Formats: structure tokens, sequence, C-alpha cells
């Protein structure tokens, strides 16, 4: 085949630098259609001799004077003839045929001019709308992430082929423009039109196409300047700046920065860091060098309304996209099969960063719930595949696009985690380090980490290992899954085997290991840490540290740094559980947690009775702490999904009602009346969890303080006396508790409400209501664009159906009006998969089955919209909850009785 017919780029040419200006076109040329248009040049140079030049392009169409390019050769060199110039759509590719050959170390020069759609595709150049009071707002902004650099000009389009970037902008002349490097002086007119500016910017360093970012927009800033004279900026909206929403960011952003230069010990290779806050930027955040994108809701904050949970999310996202700004911007992986180890390190770092801003705060223990136990959900089926993928496997865009998931961010987070805490942080940070001095400006496999890492492992004695750092670390990123650990504390016996929590599965993918790991074993006797222990690629071993005497316990896997799961035998299970309900403070938090969510687990496979499940959860009713009560509490949400109906609600009702009664009489308490707020951000999420646990459960007195506090609310509407963290938990069980002349004002309010935040806890409390009449009502709401925005009305369904009673109304709403596919398919996506997968969730019966294959006849016409195969998915797992609903109702109720 030819090369330009294979999707990788030749490795004959090689890019140095490139001149790029574009001129977007904010206002269409009245047919409908908004454009950009480009002129670029880009030098690069020979290794080896070729006849014909590729370089990436993308739905641009080429207006230069005779062939698509001009080509030259720098200072006294001579240039080929060209003989033709074709575009080959399917590979992305211009080619440029030459009547002789390029030869070595000659550097070329190629000068383009184009025009492409400014298309609102969020994909290249692109166009967003937004709404500044009556006036129609309309800035040019970019996304290159993955392969579309070449959408806007045409370049060398892969991380590895590095360059310098001369940009400039031509702009209308009261708006300003924003790109990765300072503007070079001051924006000057445009010879043949001065109602356009030319804003030039500095070149920037050595980087790749991926990263570049231009943007013009009306938008301001708050600023601050480090002592170490890095000028820091969060842009936004005009009319978000004035209200101080931009503050948060600013205040956090010169810690991370900080932090990280000195965990990298490198300072931040850039004069300064823009952040820009973007309406509508459904990728989140883009991590362009010195010019960070985020949607607008993520970065900004309103401290009067937002909840501890948005803070600790704008802190986090800020920390994700920093941390990019050294490992991924400045040292790059060279291809994206190995995007795991970038978006790993990031998803895993992000805890640390964020922990520093907000000292006081233990934002890090946060990576178990929120990574470990998540991804371990998926991993731990035979659907999963290993983080890394042969390089020659990943070739297309779409296969391109298919690196960025779960395990990519999560298992990539966590087996990272997991490798630092083995050798240790300092040791950890040193070979870290020496990757990011020997590497800046190039590029790196996984294996260059790996060998530096062993480098600094070599270079001392304290830490020894059972292997290379390559060899273990193969164990983890070869093959997929994780292994459970049984320990018999009989014997002191261990194993391990490949968790699957479908016990009939059949893992058809092999692994040059046999599922075998080798795994790091910290151990807690008494509570009382032991050696660390080494398990081998074996399955069966015997040590003396997990040998119990008849009043010893032990306990595996200290604050679950390790990525596997623990199961003891029962007399074990007990000793813990015993040692739990006498004093919790001899086993640390986050293992609290992990005998409750890795306990579910066993259940689910098979591996331990559900009653040795429900067991764990015994000793709450002591328990102050955020993350035993959030693990419980997601443990048990499938419970309630399919018994919220059933017979088994009661018990289980008043079982949570017994458990979580003495946890809010502690933050009635400790708050003084719900006054003012807990300390620390732990605390704060306790608190939250604990009145939605009680009010959600039926508990009187968290029904009593919402009814108070919803009702001194309506008296003065003005002056809002509920705490942002508490509005969710406290709006809804008032909504619930009330009727019309509750849920009319909160619609009231939502339908005035300025912030994004604040209406989407109201748009969830309305669906709370226990009258059928205002939840169709509401559901009659979601199709009219004036009172529903499009993007919330599937979303607000859900809400609808999540809501026991809305459950039917919202299947009759969904069935029936279903065809309007064709309006809303047509009339913009919608996000059918999200729907079905929602308003189905419950479904738990052979009945249910049936109205579900009895809805599915209407495949005449209709279709399924992109929620093809979630239907089928709901099937599947319909299937899959009548089967384990039937094995389990019996004994949950009895245990549920029994311990009420
Ligand atoms: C990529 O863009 C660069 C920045 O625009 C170009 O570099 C600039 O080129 C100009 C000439 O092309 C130089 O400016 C002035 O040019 C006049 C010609 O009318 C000369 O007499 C002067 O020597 C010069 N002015 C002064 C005060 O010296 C700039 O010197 C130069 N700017 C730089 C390097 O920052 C590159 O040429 C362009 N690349 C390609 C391949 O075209
Ligand atoms: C990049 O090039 C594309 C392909 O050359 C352009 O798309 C074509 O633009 C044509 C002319 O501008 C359009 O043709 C027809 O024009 C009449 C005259 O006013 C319209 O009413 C018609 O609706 C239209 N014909 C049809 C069938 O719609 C076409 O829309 C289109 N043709 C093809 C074959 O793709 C892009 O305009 C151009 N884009 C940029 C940003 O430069
Ligand atoms: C982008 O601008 C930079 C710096 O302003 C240019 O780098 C210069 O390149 C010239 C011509 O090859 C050299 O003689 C100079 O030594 C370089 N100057 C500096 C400060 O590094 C770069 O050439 C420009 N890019 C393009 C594609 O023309
Ligand atoms: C930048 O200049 C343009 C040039 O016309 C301004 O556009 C007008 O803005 C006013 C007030 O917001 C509107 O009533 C007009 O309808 C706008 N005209 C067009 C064609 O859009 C623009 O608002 C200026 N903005 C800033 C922030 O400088
Ligand atoms: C970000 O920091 C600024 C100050 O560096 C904080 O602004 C405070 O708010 C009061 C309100 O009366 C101002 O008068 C003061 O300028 C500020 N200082 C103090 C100590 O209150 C701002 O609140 C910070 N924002 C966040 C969300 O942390
Ligand atoms: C990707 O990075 C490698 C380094 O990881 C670059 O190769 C280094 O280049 C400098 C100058 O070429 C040499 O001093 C080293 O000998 C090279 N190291 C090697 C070969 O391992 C490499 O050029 C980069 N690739 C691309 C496409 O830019
Ligand atoms: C702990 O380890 C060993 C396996 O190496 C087990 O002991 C063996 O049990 C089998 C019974 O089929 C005998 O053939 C071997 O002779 C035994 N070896 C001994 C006692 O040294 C032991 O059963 C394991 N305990 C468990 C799984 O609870
Ligand atoms: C397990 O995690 C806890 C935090 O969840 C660690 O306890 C902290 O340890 C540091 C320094 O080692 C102390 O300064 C803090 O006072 C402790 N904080 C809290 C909130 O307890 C504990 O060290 C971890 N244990 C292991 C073995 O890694
Ligand atoms: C529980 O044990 C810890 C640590 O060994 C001790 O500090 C604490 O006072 C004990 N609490 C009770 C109630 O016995
Ligand atoms: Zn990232």
């Amino acid at each position: 085949s030819k090369p330009w017919n294979r999707y990788r780029l030749p490795t004959t040419l090689l890019p140095d630098s490139y001149n790029v200006t574009l001129r977007p076109y904010l206002t269409p040329n009245a047919d409908g259609l908004y454009i950009f248009k480009g002129k670029s040049i880009v030098r690069f140079i020979c290794q080896e001799p070729t006849d014909v030049i590729i370089i990436h392009s993308k739905k641009l169409n080429y207006t230069t004077q005779g062939h698509m390019v001009v080509l030259r050769g720098v200072g006294d060199s001579q240039v080929p003839e060209i003989d033709r110039t074709e575009l080959v759509e399917l590979t992305e590719y211009l080619v440029v045929h030459l009547k002789g050959s390029l030869q070595p170390g000659h550097m070329y020069e190629m000068e383009s001019e184009f025009q492409g759609e400014l298309a609102d595709d969020l994909a290249g150049f692109y166009r967003s709308e937004y709404m500044e009071g009556n006036v129609k707002k309309v800035l040019a902004t970019t996304q290159m992430q993955s392969t579309d650099a070449r959408k806007s000009f045409p370049c060398f389009d892969e991380p590895a082929m590095k360059a310098t970037f001369n940009i400039t902008l031509i702009h209308p002349n009261n708006l300003t423009a924003l790109s990765n490097m300072p503007p070079k002086g001051s924006s000057t007119p445009l010879a043949e039109d001065p109602n356009w500016s030319v804003t030039e910017f500095e070149t920037t360093p050595v980087m790749s196409t991926y990263l570049l970012a231009y943007i013009v927009s009306e938008f301001q800033s708050v600023n601050e300047t480090a002592q170490n004279g890095v000028l820091i900026r969060i842009w936004a909206r005009p009319n978000a700046i004035a209200e101080g929403h931009g503050m948060y960011a600013l205040n956090v952003t010169g810690p991370i920065l900080n932090f990280f230069a000195n965990h990298y010990n490198t300072p931040y290779p850039l004069p300064k860091s823009d952040q820009i806050a973007l309406p509508d930027f459904n990728a989140g955040a883009m991590e362009n060098w010195g010019l960070v994108t985020y949607r607008e809701n993520a970065l900004l904050f309103d401290p009067q309304s937002s909840s501890i949970s948005n803070k600790e999310r704008v802190v986090t996202v800020i920390a994700h996209e920093l941390a990019h700004q050294w490992f991924g911007n400045l040292v790059t992986l060279a291809w994206w099969n190995d995007l795991w180890l970038n978006e790993g390190f990031a998803s895993y770092v992000e805890y640390l960063g964020a922990d520093h801003a907000e000292p006081t705060w233990n934002l890090k223990d946060l990576i178990v719930p929120g990574d470990v136990y998540r991804v371990m959900a998926v991993d731990a089926l035979a659907s999963s595949h290993p983080l890394t993928t042969p390089a020659e496997e990943v070739n297309t865009p779409a296969q391109i696009s298919e690196m960025f998931d779960s395990i990519s961010y999560s298992k990539g987070a966590s087996v990272i985690r997991m490798l630092s805490n083995f050798l240790t942080e300092d040791l950890f940070k040193e070979g870290l380090a020496s990757y990011l001095h020997a590497f800046a400006y190039q590029n790196t496999t996984y294996l260059d980490l790996w060998e530096h890492l062993q480098k600094a492992v070599d270079a001392q004695t304290s830490i020894r290992l059972p292997d290379t750092v390559r060899a273990i670390m193969d164990r983890w990123t070869l093959q997929m899954g994780f292994p459970v650990i049984t320990v018999d504390t009989k014997t002191g016996n261990i194993s391990q085997k490949h968790f699957l929590l479908d016990s009939e599965s059949n893992v058809t993918r092999s692994s040059a290991f046999d599922y075998l790991w080798i795994v790091p074993i910290s151990s807690i006797k008494n509570g009382v840490m032991q050696d660390h222990y080494w398990l081998r690629d074996v399955s069966q071993a015997q040590n003396d540290l997990f040998k119990t005497a008849s009043d010893d316990w032990v306990l595996l896997n200290i604050n679950v740094t390790g990525y596997f799961q623990v199961n003891y035998d029962e007399d074990n299970w007990r000793m813990i559980q015993h040692q739990l309900q006498t004093n919790l403070s001899v086993i640390p938090v986050i293992n609290r947690a992990q005998v409750i969510y890795d306990s579910f687990n066993l259940a689910t496979a098979h591996m331990v009775p559900v009653t040795l499940a429900l067991d764990n959860t015994l000793f709450l009713n002591g328990e102050k702490e955020y993350m035993p009560w959030q693990a419980a509490l997601s443990s048990l949400s499938y419970f309630s999904l399919m018994f919220d109906r059933s017979e088994v609600y009661g018990p289980m009702k008043k079982y949570l009602r017994k458990q979580v009664e003495p946890l809010f009489q502690h933050f009635e308490t400790l708050t003084k009346n719900w006054t003012e707020r807990p300390e620390n951000l732990m605390d704060q999420y306790s608190e939250i969890n604990a009145i939605s646990t009680a009010c959600s459960n039926g508990l009187p007195q968290c029904e009593n303080l919402a009814k108070t506090l919803f009702d001194q609310w309506m008296s003065d509407p003005e002056n809002n006396p509920i705490h942002p963290n508490l509005r969710s938990t406290i709006y809804c069980n008032a909504i619930a508790q009330g009727g019309q002349d509750q849920w009319d004002f909160a619609w009231g309010q939502l339908q005035q409400a300025q912030l994004v935040n604040e209406a989407d806890k109201l748009r969830s409390a309305l669906a709370c209501s226990n009258e059928v009449w205002l939840l169709n009502r509401y559901l009659g709401y979601t199709l009219n664009p004036d009172l529903i925005r499009k993007q919330d009305a599937t979303s607000t369904i859900n809400s609808i159906a999540s809501n026991v009673i809305g459950q039917p109304l919202a299947w009759d709403f969904v069935q029936s009006n279903w065809k309007k596919l064709f309006q809303d398919y047509g009339g913009g996506s919608f996000s059918f998969s999200n729907l079905i997968q929602g308003v189905t969730r419950r479904f738990s019966s052979e009945f249910e089955l049936q109205q579900l294959e009895q809805f599915k006849k209407n495949n005449m016409d209709v279709g399924f919209g992109s929620g093809t195969r979630a239907l089928e998915q709901a099937l599947e797992k319909t299937k899959a909850n009548i089967k384990w609903v039937k094995e389990n109702k019996e004994v949950v109720l009895n245990w549920f009785i029994e311990h009420s």
C-alpha cells in the first residue's frame, strides 16, 4: 500500500516550527454559515529522501494560488517542483507529489491559504454561542484534543512530532485574543481593514499540536502575580467576573502550581497561566498548555449558593489540569496507546495538589471511593481490557477515542497510587523528577518511566522488591482485572484468583500470566502494623503474618493502597466485626469502609453469604466518619432499587433509621441546632449524608427539621436560611411532606434562578412530590423549551422516575411519547441511552420484563436513536435482576427484620 493510505504519518519529514494565522468570522454570511480563514507556514526537516510530503488536513478548503501549497527551501536551499496535490479524506491527509526528491539535512517551508466552517461542533476551531442579557454572543475557541488540530490548519498532527508555534489571531477590534503564550505586544490594526485587529503571540516552547489553543471573546479576568513573576489569570464572562465567581479559582491556582513545582522538582515551564471558563464546554476540561479550558460551571464558584462538594469539585478539577502542565505537556507520551499513564497520573495527583491547597481538609483519601471502588465495579467483569494496548492496534481516530475511558483514568490512577506507595513517595518523586529532567520537551513510553523508577530503587537499600519495577507493573498493566486475596487465619494460608462479580462468567481474553499477580500486602494485627509482605505469582502461599490466635485478628490492605479486594475466613470476619462494634478507632477509617465495600462485592460473587455483608454495616450506629457511611450507602443503593416497592423496604428503612439516629443527634449537638457547619470537609460530608439518610428513611426529627427550614424560607423568599450543603435533602423532603403550596413556590424559584447549581437542586427537588397530579404535570413541562431546557429534559424525567410513585408515571410517559425520536434525534441527540437506562433501572420481575419486550415491539419506525442496545442492556439487566431478587429477597428480609 501507498504511504497516504496508512493512518500513521511517515517519519521522513519532521516539523521544526509553524507560523499559523487564523481569522474567525463571528458574523455569518447571511446564508447561515460562519467560517474561519487561515494562512500557515510550516518549516520541517528532511530525514531520509522522499518525493512525497504527507501532512494532516481535515475539512479545509484551500484557496492557494495554483497548487494547494507553495513550497520553498530555507536559506540557499532549492526545492523540487510540485507534480500535484491531492486530498485523501479517509486518512485525513494533504498529499504533495513532487517531480523529484527532498534531501536529508535540508529545511523546507510549506505555505498554505485555506478556510473551513467555524461550526458549533466542539472540534478544531469552533464557535460557542451564549446569552448576555438580550444579546446573542459568539466566541471562537479550540478543542484540538485527539486529532483535531488538523481541522484548523494543516499540520503534522501526531503527539511526538513536536514544534514551536507562532500564532497570530486576526479578530474584531473590540474583542480580546488569547493563545498558549503571552501576546507579543499590542494589537495593531489590519492594514486592509481597520475594523479588524491583529494580535501576535510569543513563540511557544517545543510542544505537541493537540495542546494548542486560541480564543477570540469578550471575556475578562481576575489576575494575581506570584513572587516568582508568573502571571496567573481566570477568564470568564464579563457578568460572571463581576459577581466574584472567579475568586476561588484564582486563590487555589497559585498554591497548586507551587505544590507541583516542588513535587515534580521542576518549575512551571511557562511565563503565565490563563484558565478560561467557557459556556457549554462539554468535554469538561482540556489541559492546553498555558490556556486551560473548563466548562464554565466547573471553574466558577459562588460561595453564597454552592456546597462544599462544588468547592471540592473546583479545586480538584483545577489540580488535574495543572498537573498536566508538566506530566503530559512538558513530557509527552509518544502515542495514544499510553494515554492511561498521562490521564492516570493526573487523575491521582489531582488529590495531592488539592489537599495542599485546602490544607486542613484531607482530600487525599477521596480517591478510594471516587476512583478505586468505582473502576473496580467495571474491571471485575469479563468485558474489561488491560491498560496497555499494543501501539500498532491504535491507528484510526475512532480507535484513538476508545482510549479515553474509565480504565484509562481510574485504574491508571489506582495502580500508580499503588506503585507510589510500595516504593514510597520519596522514592517515587526521585525517579519522577529524573524522568522529567531527562525527557523535557520530548516523547516517552511508560517503559521510560519504569526505567527511571528502577534507577532510583537501584540507587538505595532500604526498600526491596520481589522483582524489577517492570516485572511487577507488567502484571497490573498487560492483563485485565485484579485479584481477590483470600486469607485463612487458622493456618495463615493465603491465595489469589482473578476476581469477577459474576461467578458463572467466561473470561475469553487470555493473559500471558494466567491471571496471577505480584501483590503488595500491608497488614495490621490487633491494631498494630506488621512487616510488609509480597505475594508472588502463585495461587497459594503460606506465611505466619496471617496466622491468628483464638482471640487475635488480622486485616489486609491498609488504606486500600493495593488494587485488590480481601476475603478472610468467617472467624476473622467476626473478630473484625466485634472490634469495630467495641472500639472502631483501632482500625483506620479507609479500612472500615473497605470491609463494607469488599464484602458486598464478595457477596455478589457468591464468596461470602450476603448476610455477612449486612453484618459489616452493624457497627455504623457508632460511626462518625464520612467514608464508612458512604460505603454502606453505595453498596445498599442497588438493594433499595430492587426492594423499595416490596415488603422489604419497611424493615430496611427501620434499620437505617436505627443506625443513623445517633449520628443525627451528634450533628444536632455539634452544629448547635443546624446553625453552623462542621470544621473540615470530611465532617461536612458525613453531615450531608446523615441528613440525607435520615430524611429518606423517614426519621421524624429530620422530617421536622426540613418542614421548619422550608417554611422559614417561604415566609421570607429573599433570605434563604438553608445552608447550600443541605439544600438538596431539605428541598426534597419538604416538597414531599407538602403539596402544591411548596411545589409552586420552588417552581417560581427555578424559573427565576440565575445559577445552574441552584436550578439543578430545584429540578431534582420538584420530582420528590407524593401528589401523582403534580408529577404528571411536571412530566408535561419537560418537553416545553421555555420551562425546561432541552438538555435538562431527560435528566428531569429520570429524577421523577427515581421517585417510586414516579416510576410508573415516567414509564408511561416515555413509552407513549417515545415516538419523539423524530423531533429530538433531529431535534438534537437527546441522550436516549440515559433515559431508558434510568426509567427501567428498577425492573425486577417477569411481568416487567414482558412490558419491555412489549414496548420493544414497536420496532417498526422509531428505532431507538443512539440508545439502541441500551434497550438490550435493559433486557439483559432485567433478567439479571429477576434472578438476583429470587436468590436474595428471602434472606435479606429476614436479616432486616432480625436487626431492626
Ligand atoms: C513567520 O512569522 C514571523 C513573524 O511575523 C516572520 O518573521 C518576521 O519577518 C519579518 C520579515 O518577513 C521581519 O520584519 C521586518 O521586515 C522588513 C521587511 O519590510 C525588514 O526590512 C526588517 O528587517 C524587519 N524589521 C526590523 C525592525 O528589523 C521580522 O524581523 C521577523 N520577526 C521575527 C523573527 O520575530 C517569519 O519570516 C515568518 N516565517 C516565514 C517562514 O515566512
Ligand atoms: C468548502 O467547499 C465545500 C465544497 O466545495 C462547500 O460546500 C458547497 O458550497 C456550495 C456553494 O457555496 C453549495 O452549493 C449550492 O449553492 C447554492 C447557491 O446559493 C445554494 O442555494 C444551494 O443550497 C447549494 N446546493 C446544495 C445542494 O445544497 C453546497 O452547499 C456545497 N456543495 C458541495 C458539493 O458540497 C463549502 O461552502 C466550503 N466551505 C468553506 C467554509 O469554505
Ligand atoms: C517563529 O518565531 C521564532 C522566534 O521569534 C523564529 O525563530 C528564529 O528562526 C530564525 C530563522 O530560522 C533563526 O535565524 C533565529 O535564530 C530564530 N530566533 C529565535 C529567537 O529563536 C521561528 O523561525 C519562527 N517560526 C517560523 C515557522 O518561521
Ligand atoms: C463590540 O463591538 C460590536 C460592534 O458593533 C458591538 O456589537 C453590538 O453590541 C450592541 C450592544 O451590546 C448591540 O445592541 C448590537 O446589536 C451589536 N451588534 C452586532 C452586529 O452584534 C459589541 O457589543 C461590542 N462589545 C464589546 C464588549 O466591546
Ligand atoms: C479568595 O480570596 C479573597 C481575598 O484574598 C477572599 O475575599 C474576602 O472576602 C471579603 C468579603 O467581605 C473581602 O472584603 C476581602 O477582600 C477578603 N478576605 C477575607 C479574609 O475575608 C475570597 O473570599 C476568597 N474566596 C474563596 C472562595 O476562598
Ligand atoms: C522523541 O523523543 C526522543 C527522546 O525520547 C528523541 O530522541 C532524542 O533526540 C535527541 C536529539 O534528537 C538526541 O540527543 C537523543 O539521542 C535522542 N534520543 C533517543 C534517540 O532516544 C526523538 O527525536 C523524539 N521523537 C520525535 C519524533 O521528535
Ligand atoms: C494450607 O496449605 C497446604 C497446601 O500446600 C494444605 O495442606 C495440604 O493438604 C493436602 C490435602 O489434600 C495434603 O495432600 C497435603 O499433604 C497437605 N500438606 C500439609 C498439611 O503440609 C492445607 O490444607 C492448607 N489449608 C487450607 C486450604 O485451609
Ligand atoms: C492511613 O491513612 C491515614 C489518613 O487516612 C494516615 O494518618 C495520618 O498520618 C499522618 C502522618 O503519617 C499524620 O500527620 C496524621 O495525623 C494522620 N491523619 C489522620 C487523619 O489520622 C495513616 O498514616 C495511614 N497509614 C498508613 C500505614 O499509610
Ligand atoms: C480505644 O483504643 C485506643 C487506641 O489503642 C485508645 O486511645 C482509646 O482511648 C480506646 N477507647 C476506649 C473507649 O476504650
Ligand atoms: Zn487530564
